[PDB]
């Protein structure tokens, strides 16, 4: 079922980094990773939690649709793109914590907890202190892709639209980045999938990310693994 | 409201070409074109008809969802990518005429006509073969009418389900990066003169949407890439895309 291909470690050491990439070939129901241990370690979800939070906000009506505006509160924060109005699409694009904090307040602790349980999300059992492994990310995302989660079809299609990250004639990537900072080890996340004409390859990676300047490596290393496996040109 | 910008013709003449680009700025409700007259001239929809066709097929249940497979019928056709199975996503990507001619037959004349009137689509005339009227029948639509139709799709205001509308917009996905998303559909009218090339859709920005529609004289297939290239040259000139 799962195969460990340590040759991928080269793409982490090339950039003097340590981390994991987990791939899942949907057609063949086979998985691949460079590090079976780290594939199954649970790290803090950080921004990748915006995926279940979006779904829950939509299904409960807290977010009416992807065009609804969420006004900046006029408090300047360190990330300039946050200091403006947003809709669901822009808020995911720029990973706008204060907007998603608001969704969570309105959702409330009790319903948030009931729905993450319906989703079987994270390792924890019952980022709001949610730990989740890369392989657990894939399993959650496979449910999203197939519209199997316990929310409406509409909520799931809207979130998949908001995860749109890249598209050309060769592939479509839906995905979400994350950077976990408040507890060592500081790590970057990138989770999602790449759509091809007649297959889907799910992915989930995280990597030690001590500073901040390395954050591009999250996509870059993931793509080197995809190119090595001829999943993308 | 409407403004003519003739400077855009340089992009056509530099390719020895004639055509029109129309742009609609959604926030400001203003339009821009190099040729008001040709913007309002109605042509055969050709493969741009796959948008309304997809919507109707989905709403009527002819297409269950974007994963349903339409097996190739064994008949080897000229375009190699047509000679294989498809779903709605791939069928739109490769503009797979025979899949859509099957849709049209299942839809039938009456429901196709009724729907196009509900859509207020072009001249709403399906006269001819039900599975080719958009290629060599009576249907006619202008660039400004494509935009008007696309804007109704963009706001989920067509008289079909929201779901139908969301699935079709997924299948129109063409390009996406950190700067913009293009949802569009190409066309090439080839059977009835004047031969023209189409490209219609929109550019999603963070805080605005620019709808577009261009057609251009297309004597030969050698120039088909110009549809996108001229449109992007206009978009770059107007600082819509880098
Ligand atoms: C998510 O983990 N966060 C929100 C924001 N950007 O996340 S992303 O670029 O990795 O997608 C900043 C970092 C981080 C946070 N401050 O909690
Ligand atoms: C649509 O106008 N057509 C279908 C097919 N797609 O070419 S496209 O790249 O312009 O969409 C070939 C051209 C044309 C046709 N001959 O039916
Ligand atoms: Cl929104
Ligand atoms: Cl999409
Ligand atoms: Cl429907």
């Amino acid at each position: 079922e799962w195969q460990e291909n340590k040759s991928w470690n080269a793409h982490f050491t090339e950039h003097k980094s340590q981390g994991v990439v987990v791939l899942w070939n949907e057609n063949k129901q086979q998985g691949f990773t460079n590090n079976l241990k780290r594939a199954n370690q649970a790290f803090l979800a950080a921004s990748t939690f915006k995926i279940p939070n979006s779904l829950i906000a939509l299904d409960l009506g807290v977010v009416k649709d992807e065009h609804q505006v969420f006004k900046w509160d006029g408090q300047t924060r360190d990330i300039a793109t946050w200091n403006r109005d947003h809709n669901l699409i822009t808020a995911m694009k720029y990973s706008v914590v204060p907007v998603y904090q608001e969704f969570a307040r309105q959702i409330g602790e009790a319903r948030m907890s009931k729905m993450l349980h319906a989703f079987d999300y994270g390792n924890e059992d019952i980022d709001g202190g949610i730990r989740i492994s890369a392989t657990e990310q894939i399993s959650f995302l496979r449910k999203l892709y197939h519209n199997k989660l316990h929310v409406s079809e509409r909520s799931q299609r809207i979130v998949k639209q908001a995860m749109l990250t890249e598209a050309n004639g060769d592939y479509i990537i839906r995905a979400k980045t994350g950077y976990s900072t408040r507890i060592e080890p500081k790590i970057g996340w990138w989770v999602g999938w790449v759509e091809l004409d007649d297959n889907v390859w799910f992915f989930a990676m995280n990597m030690d990310m001590p500073t901040s300047d390395g954050l591009g490596l999250r996509q870059a290393i993931t793509k080197e693994v995809l190119k090595q496996e001829k999943i993308i040109p």
